């Protein structure tokens, strides 16, 4: 039984690690929807969504490291997937230390006009651990 409803965590990206914005995580009837808020208002859109059957994988991946399948992935402005989405994309997470602090890190999609150069995201592990229940 999932207890969470909606929460917000700060999200970082690669330039060096830099602050990007807020990631809103919502528990829907079927699965989870994540939204990205960048700047002030500013940019506000779906980041990725996943089905009910992938909720347990998502919770384990976002608190321990692992993988989960999204039903739809958009990412941010610099990704190829932003305009039209990518279906069934697998997200692989790792726990990495950034300035003596543990983060959940994952790769996004390819950058718009770059030779398989991919975006990387980071979220504070403690922020996810305390919210995902």
């Amino acid at each position: 039984k999932i207890e969470f409803s909606e929460f917000t965590v700060k999200i970082k990206n690669k330039n060096n690690w830099a602050d990007l914005g807020d990631l809103v995580v919502r528990k829907e009837e079927d699965g989870i929807e994540t939204g990205l808020n960048v700047g002030k208002a500013g940019y506000t859109a779906t980041f990725f969504s996943l089905e009910e059957s992938e909720v347990n994988n998502f919770i384990k991946a976002m608190t321990e490291g692992g993988s989960f399948k999204t039903s739809l992935y958009y990412g941010y402005k610099d990704e190829q997937s932003n305009a039209n989405g990518i279906q069934n994309k697998e997200i692989i997470t790792k726990i990495e230390k950034i300035d003596d602090f543990e983060y959940i890190t994952f790769l996004g999609d390819k950058i718009k006009d770059s030779g398989d150069k991919v975006v990387e995201y980071a979220i504070l592990l403690e922020d996810l651990k305390k919210n995902l229940k």
